[PDB]
């Protein structure tokens, strides 16, 4: 009655994933081998939540992506899908096999964009991602990679609830 | 359950082709994937040495559609099907899609698409197999016309004996 979800974008942060998925439970940190992290505008349209490119992954031998595996109730499958804009063509549901630090392979649900234009993330979206990576102890090398991502020059605001999270951090 | 449903849109449209490696696959129904578009390419920049041209993929595109065949397979078959699609070498990723039957019933299916490829026309042999499968398994006649309208590359070399025999009739 449960499934595992591999998050690599803003759902790295516990407080963020809990906004719409309060019952999500931390499972483990894991590595997705032979994928590269990118940021982009799905269907060439900028996210009005985040005001910059949002996270995606594509297959790239030799690259890697680190994330958090969350344990969720299967009753929340449709809700998670809705949040990711699956019907609107923003993301497609994928299945990935990820490696734990104990050398175990875990099968997870995740999401990626299939039609997008690359574009840098807003400062706020980058910050939330870095906050989640730190909170859940992703490898320091990968945290440094995230910190090195060049943001766009958006100087406006995102939602109050998101801005509050950034301030508390 | 003991079984899973698999949505084919490329050479696995043809019963004799899918049965080469998946002999227990059973026809389930014809179905439409809304808001995706069919394309052909060289995944990871590599030209298929089986087909000698671009192979089939799909990507999100509002207003477009892809018709295909839903196959019922045993869950014991999952790992094999993945291996066939070169998931571990980055050729395709596993997706979940929701498709509509010709009676408007929604079905949840496993499928595959490329995440990193260069667009390239299919070989005549690969096109032929796709068109044969579409006709054999009853895809809508207007979709069959779209498949027949695909411009192939100019590959007129040798293909595998198995492919050539299928094509011969």
């Amino acid at each position: 009655e449960s499934f595992l979800y591999f998050a690599y974008g803003s759902n790295l942060l516990t407080e963020r994933i809990h906004l719409r998925n309060p019952s999500a439970a931390f499972f483990c940190v894991a590595r997705l081998q032979d994928f590269k992290l990118d940021f982009g505008n799905s269907q060439g349209k900028t996210s009005q939540t985040w005001h910059g490119g949002i996270a995606t992954i594509f297959q790239s031998p030799g690259d890697e992506v680190w994330g958090v595996v969350w344990k969720m109730n299967k009753s929340n499958l449709n809700s998670l899908d809705e949040q990711q804009g699956v019907k609107s063509g923003m993301y497609v549901v994928i299945e990935v096999k990820v490696a734990t630090q104990e050398g175990k392979e875990i099968t997870c649900r995740s999401y990626l964009m299939t039609n997008y234009e690359s574009a840098p993330p807003s400062p706020q979206y980058k910050k939330i991602i870095c906050m989640g990576a730190k909170e859940n102890g992703l490898p320091l090398e990968y945290q440094e990679k995230l910190k090195a991502i060049e943001p766009n020059d958006y100087t406006g605001k995102v939602s109050e609830e998101i801005e509050d999270i950034i301030k508390k951090g």
